[PDB]
C-alpha cells in the first residue's frame, strides 16, 4: 500500500529510509538529454497506493526540482491514492520575502508548483522560515533536527552545560533561543552591519553556532573568528542543511572550527572526503518515521521532541 | 474613476486619506443586528471603478474583518473594475506559523478569505512578518513606518546619536538591527527564558524599545524595567501598531516610559485622553500616496524611504 | 476514527451529540484577547481521522464564524482525513440574494469562506433557502426539523387534525404548504405590505405559525395578533432557529402565544428562564445520526422523513 | 470596442439589440453535424474587445447551451478583453435545489460550466430564483420585466385598479405580492394539494395570473379554471418566459384566458401564428441598455424601474 | 461499495458491463421535457461509494453530454466517495486544436465541464488524440481497442501476415504504424489534397483501413476505391468509434468493403439491421475490467496489450 | 506602456525584438549561486504595464524554465497589468502524451507551472503539437515558421518545383503534407520499424527533410542516408527548432545535407562557427509583430501567412 520512489541520482538517503521501513525503492527509469530535459517512466503500478517521492541533492536545484515535479505528476496521473513530497531541504526557501525590493517570493512559486503538480502532502525538515508552511493549502509537516541536535550536543561536547548557543545572523535568534532554554544555557547573536557585531557573553565558554543552513560558509567562518576574538574557548557549528557550495570546504579547513556538524538532509559523502571537520547526523530515522506515521495515521509530533 | 470606502464605524483614518486625495468617501449604509450580523448596502454605482476599502479598527477583530470582507464582496459583485483592501494593521498577523503545535495558520486563512471575497490587491503597513506577502497570489504592497520612525527619533530624542535600539522579544531582532544600522547605533535584545535576560550594552544611554505591535503592553513593560535595571538613562517605546488592550493605558502611565510612540494605523483618540505619554505619527499621507500611485501606475516603492 | 470538536463556549449541543455517539469531545484549548482575536490549539492528533466540528451559538456571529473557520483550518493543516462543518444554524443565511440593491450575497461569501478554509462536507438544518446548498461545490446535507415538528404537533396539539399552518411571510409559503399537506389540513399566508394581510380561512381553528427562523419576533407577534383578529382560537409558533435577539422574549411574554416552540439548534437554557412560553425540541439525535451515518456511508435521507 | 454575437439560429432578438446600439452582429460560421456536434469559427478578430454573446432560444436547451458555451470559449481563447453572456432565459433555472431527493442542482452546474468556459459577467432577465446569482463568483445583472409588466397591466386592463394578482403555485408568492403591492391591489395563491385550492378573494373582479415562466401551460390552465369557478370576471396570464411546449398553444386557445402576455425573451413569432390570445412585450431595449451600460460603466440599476 | 449507473437510454453497453461484474445497474429515474431539459433523480444512496457512470450514445451529443454532466453532479452532491466517468467515445474529441483559425478547443471545454461537474477519474477508449489526456488534471485511462483489433485481424483475415495497414488520413500515421510493426507487415498512408494520394505499396495485398473513428464514411469509402485502384485484392475497415451519421450506411453498402468492423463503444444494433457489412467487436470486457481494476487498485495497463 | 524583458543570459533574440519595436530591454539583475539557484530583481517599476518576458535558450532547459517562471512571478507580484510569456521554443513540448506507459505529461505540467506563476497570455512558435494550446486556460498564440520556410525553399532550392517533402518519422506526416500541398509537390514518410522504411517516391529529385525540431540529429541523419539510397539527387533539412546537442554538428558536417535550415528560435551563433552547412531564418520580425499586435489589439493571425 506504501511505495517509496527516489528522485535525483543520489538514492542514498532514499535507500536508508526504504531499509528502515522494510521496503525497496520503486522502479524508475530516468532518461536525460544533453539539454538536461528529464524523462520519467514509473516502472510499476501506483494505482490506489500511498506514494512517497524522496528528493535529495541540492547540487543542481532546477534539475532536481523539475525531476521531483515530473515524478509527482507521473504518479498523480497514474491514479496514485496520495502523493507526498519528501523534501528534506526545501528549495528556494531563502526566497520567502520581498525584502524592500522587486523580487519574487520564489519559495511561494515553488510551493505553487508542487501544488499544481499534484502533491497532496509535504514532509520537510527545518524550514528556513516556518511561515513557508503557509505558502501551501495542503498540509506540511515541518520536522525539527533540534531533538537530534540537542542529543548530539549532550553526547559530543563535554562542556555543553556551560556553553553558549550563538546565532550567526539576526533572523536566527528564535531558533538559538529555543535551543538555549532547553539546554539551560546562554545565547548570543551576531549581526553583519549595513554600513560583524556580537551581543551576549561568550567569554570562557565553548560557543556553538546554530543555523538551519550553511552554503558558502563565509558567514559561519567569520562568526567563528569573531567568537574566538570574544574569548570563546572553542567554536562548533551545527547546521541542518549543509549545501557547501564551492569554497565552503576550503574555508571550513582554514577556519578554527572544532567540528562542523550537519544532517544528511543533503549528501555529505564526497565532502567528508576532503574535509575532516565535517560530521554527519543521520536523520533517515526521523524521515522514515514521518512517512510510516503519515501512512498509518499516527502522531508525527512525537518526532518534534524525540529522536 | 477612483472610489474610497470606509469599513468600520471609525471614519477616522479614511476621511484624512480621502482629504489628501481631494475625495469624499462613498455612500455606504451598513446595518447591524444585536447579533452583530453585518448588513451592507453600497449607496452608489461602483461599476467600472477602482475601489479602495479602508479598514481601520482592531477593536473587535472578527466584526471588522467580516465588515471588510462583505464590502469587498458587494463591490466585486457590483462590477467594480478593481477592489483593493487597505488594511493598515493586518488582522491575525501574529498567527503566521504552527510553532510546534496543532495550531492553525490564521493569517493564511485571512489571506484566503480576503482573496475569495474578491480582493485584487492589498495595501498594508508593517506586516508582522514579510513572508505573509507570500500567503497571497494577489499583489501586496507592504509599507514601512520606519522612515517616519527614524524621522521621529532624530527629532525628538536629544541623546539619539548614542542610544541603543532594543527588541523586547527575540523575534524582533531583524527589526531593531535595521533601525540601529540606519541610525548607526547599537542594538540589544531581550528574552523571557522559558523556565528575563538582556544581550547587548545599554548602560548610561537612552534605550528605545522598538516593536511592530503591542497589545496589553506587558512585554514592553517588563522590558522597560529590565532596561532600567541595566542602567539606561531613560526608556522610549515605539510601535507601529498600538492595540493597547485593558491594562495597557495604566501600565503605560505607571511604567517608566519617556514617551510611547504609535501610528494612527489604529484609532488613538480615546487612548490619548487617559494617557499623556503617547505620541502618534500620522501615516495617512503614506497610505493616501500608495492609493494615488496604485491607481496611476506609479512607484509606491518611493514610500519605502521618502516620508 | 471519528472525532467531534466543539467550537464556541456552548459545549452543550456538542456534548449531547458526543454522548449519543458513545464519544467524548476532543481536547481544544482556546485563547482569546480583549480584541476577541481567537487562538486555537487542537489538543490531540487528528491525522487520518474523520473530524466533525460543531458550531452552536449565534450570539456573536462573527466571533463564532471565525472560531469555526480557524478550527477547520487547524484540523485541515494537521492532516485530517476529512473535515465536516456541523452548522445547525447557517450564519448570514438571510443574505442569500441581492433584492434589487447593491448588497452582498454574504451567505455565498460565508460558503466560500468555509470552502477555502478546508471544509469537505457540511451538515446543517433548515437552510433559510434550499438554494444555499448551491453556494457550495462540496456536498451539503440539509436536515429538516419538520419530521420532529410534525411529531411535536400530533402529540401536543389535540386539535391538530383541524388546524391551519400559517406562514408569517410570503417567502415561507412552500414550507407551510408542504407541512399542511402531510398533516392534511389548511394553510394560510401572511404578507407585510410595502405601502399585514392574511390569505386563507383561519376562523374557529387553532393557527400554527411555521417559519425556519425567529429573531426580534416582531413578525410572529404581529402575525399572532392578526390571526386572533381573524378568528383563530389560539396561536402557536414553531420555528427551528430561535435567535431571540434582545426584545424578542419581552415580546413573546406580551403576545398571546399558547407556546413558542424552537429546536435547540441554538442554546435556549438562558431564554427559557425569563420566558415560560418557550419550549424546546431536541434535535441532537438527528445531528448525531447525520454524523454517524456520514462516517459509516449509510443513508442520512431516512432523517428527512423519520425522527 | 464593443462586439455582439448571436448564438443559436434565432438571429431574432440579437438583431434588435444590435439595432438599438447602432451595431451589426459579428461574423460567425457555425457548422453542425447530424450528430448535433457544434462547430464554431469566429469570422473576425475579437482580440482586445468587449464581447457580448446573446443566447436566445430554449427550443433545444442542451444544443443552445453547448453553442453558447463554445462561443464563449472561442472568444476567450482569441484574446477577447471581456466575454459577457446575455441569457434572457437562464437554462435549467428551475433546478436550483435538491428538494428532498438525490437530485442534482443543475442551475449550479450551468453556472460553473459558463464560468469555466470563460464568462466574465452575466446579463439575464427574471432569474427563477434570486439566489441563482449566488451560484456565480462572476458579477451577475438580473433584470426585471416587472416595470414593463406593470406598464402593460395598467394600460391594457380596464379593471386593473380592483384586480387580484394570482400565483398559480405556492412558489411564486413573493412575485405576485410584489406586483400586487406596487399596483396597490390584492393577491391570492393557488396550490395543488399533494394527495387545487385557492387562498385569497377573487370574486367579481379580474384575476391576473403572474408567473416567471410557463411551458406546457397545464398549471396556469387548471389555475384559470379554479379562478373562473371562484367567480373572477375574466382571467389574464402574464409570464416573462414563454416556453410553450406541445399542448400549450391549443390549451391557451381552448382555456378562458382573456390574453396571454409574454416577453420576447424566447422567440414568439411561430406561436403567434397558431395562437391569437398572445401578447408580446419586447424587452430588447432593456437588454440593449444593460449592454450599453455594462460597457460604459453606467448604472444598469435604473433598468430595475425605468422602462 | 461499487455502483454502476447508465446515462442515456441505451442501457445496453451499460448492462453488459454490469453483468460482467456481477452487478445490477443503479436506479435512475429520468424526466425530460419537450425542451429536452433533463431531470435526474438517483434512486439509491451513493454516500461513501465508488460510483461509475457509463455514457453510451453519440446520436444527440449535447443531450448525452448534459445528461452525463448532470448525473456526475447529482452523485457528487449526494456524497459519493469517487465519481468516475466512463466515456467510451469522448465527445467533441475531434475539436482538440485551433487549426489556424478562430475556433474553440471544445475537447478542452468538455474536459473542463466534466471536471467542474465533479468527475474524479475518466475511463475512455482510443482518444482521437492522446494529448486530450492533458486537457485534464484528474487521471484519465485511455484504453486501446488495438489488442482486440489485433486479435480480430489474426482470426478473421487469413492473409493478415501479408496485408497492409492503411491510414485514411495523415494524422493517423502513428496508429497504423504501431499496428503494422506488431503484426510485422507494411503500412500505407492516404492524404486528401488541399488544391486523394496514397504512399506505400498496396499491390496484391489485402488492405486494412485503420482509424479511431468513422462518421459519414466519405473518407473511408473514397480511400477504399483508391486502394483497389492501387491493386489491393480486398479492403477492410476497422474503426473503434462507429458514429455512422445518416448517409454512412448507404455508402458502406455501396462501396467495395469486405467488412466494416467497429467496437460497440457506440450502439450498433439498429445499423447492423440495414447493413450486413458491419461487424462488431465487444469491448465491454475491457471496460468492465478497467472499472473492476480501478476500484481494486490493480494494474489496468494489462488491458493495453491483452484482451 | 509596453515592457520587454529578457530571461536567460542570451540577450541574443530579445534585443532584436526590442529593436524592431523601438524599445530597450527592461533592467534586470539576476544572480545565480553555484547551486544554480536563481535570484531575480526587477530594476524598474512594471506597475500597470504590459509585460513581455522573452525566454530564448534551451541549453539548460530546467535553468531557463525556472528563470522564466521566477521573472513572471516577480512581475505579477509587482502589479504588472499583464504578463506575457514569449517562448519561441516551448520546453518539454515532446512530452505531451503518456504513450502507453506510466509517464508524466510534462508539457501540461509546464503549462500549469507557467499559469500558476501568473502568466496571462502566451506567444510561441510551432508547438510540437497543436493540442498543447489546450493545456492552458489562458490565451495562446502559436505562430508558424511555415511562411518563412516556404519562402526559403522557393528562393534557395532551384529544383523545388519537383522536390519531395519528407517526414523523418511518422509523427510529422501532417507537417510535411501541409508544406507539400502549399508548394503543390509530393510528400513521403520515413519510419523506424520497431524490431528504416520509406513510403512515397523520391527517386531522381531533391528531397527536403521537414521536422519541427531536432536535437542529436540521428533521426534526420539516418533519414538522409535512406533518402540517398532511394535516389534523391540531394537532401536538405529544415527545422524550426535547432537544439543540436553533442554529436549533431559533426554529424551534420559528415552527412550528405546540402544545407541545414533553422530559425533563431534557439541561439545559433556558436553552432555556425563549427558548421558551415547551416542556414538561419531570423524570426524576430514575426515575434516582434505578435507582441506589437497583442498590445494594440490587432490581428496576429495575419502572421500565419504574411512573412
Amino acid at each position: 500500500n506504501i511505495k517509496i520512489f527516489s528522485g535525483s541520482s543520489h538514492q542514498d538517503l532514499s535507500q536508508k529510509i526504504a531499509d528502515r521501513l522494510g521496503l525497496e525503492l520503486g522502479k524508475v527509469v530516468t532518461k536525460k538529454f544533453s539539454n538536461q530535459e528529464t524523462c520519467v517512466e514509473i516502472g510499476e503500478s501506483v494505482r490506489g497506493e500511498d506514494v512517497y517521492i524522496v528528493q535529495s541533492g541540492c547540487g543542481e536545484i532546477n534539475d532536481n526540482l523539475m525531476e521531483l515535479l515530473i515524478m509527482i505528476n507521473a504518479c498523480k496521473i497514474a491514479s496514485a491514492s496520495r502523493v507526498t513530497a519528501v523534501i528534506p531541504c526545501f528549495p528556494y526557501a531563502r526566497q520567502d520575502k520581498k525584502d524592500k525590493s522587486r523580487a519574487p517570493i520564489s519559495a511561494k512559486l515553488v510551493a505553487n508548483m508542487l501544488s499544481v503538480a499534484g502533491a497532496d502532502h509535504i514532509i520537510t525538515m527545518d524550514l528556513h522560515a516556518s511561515q513557508i508552511q503557509g505558502f501551501f493549502d495542503i498540509p506540511v509537516d515541518n520536522l525539527y533536527a533540534e531533538p537530534a541536535v540537542l542529543k548530539w550536543i549532550r553526547e559530543n561536547i563535554s562542556e555543553w552545560r556551560n556553553c553558549t548557543i550563538v546565532s550567526p545572523d539576526a533572523g536566527g535568534a528564535k531558533r538559538v533561543t529555543s535551543i538555549a532554554d532547553r539546554l539551560n544555557v546562554d545565547f548570543a547573536l551576531i549581526h553583519k552591519e549595513r554600513k560583524m557585531v556580537l551581543v551576549g557573553d561568550v567569554k570562557d565558554r565553548v560557543a556553538i553556532l546554530v543555523d538551519d543552513m550553511a552554503d558558502t560558509c563565509g558567514t559561519i567562518c567569520h562568526a567563528a573568528d569573531k567568537l574566538l576574538s570574544a574569548g570563546a574557548t572553542r567554536v562548533y557549528a551545527i547546521l541542518t542543511h549543509g549545501i557547501f557550495s564551492g569554497p565552503a570546504i576550503s574555508r571550513i579547513n582554514n577556519a578554527c572550527f572544532e567540528a562542523v556538524v550537519v544532517t544528511n538532509t543533503i549528501p555529505q559523502e564526497d565532502k567528508m572526503k576532503h574535509c575532516s571537520k565535517i560530521q554527519v547526523i543521520d536523520i533517515s530515522m526521523i524521515l522514515a518515521e514521518a512517512i510510516r506515521r503519515t501512512h498509518n495515521g499516527e502522531s508525527v509530533s512525537y518526532l518534534f521532541s524525540h529522536v
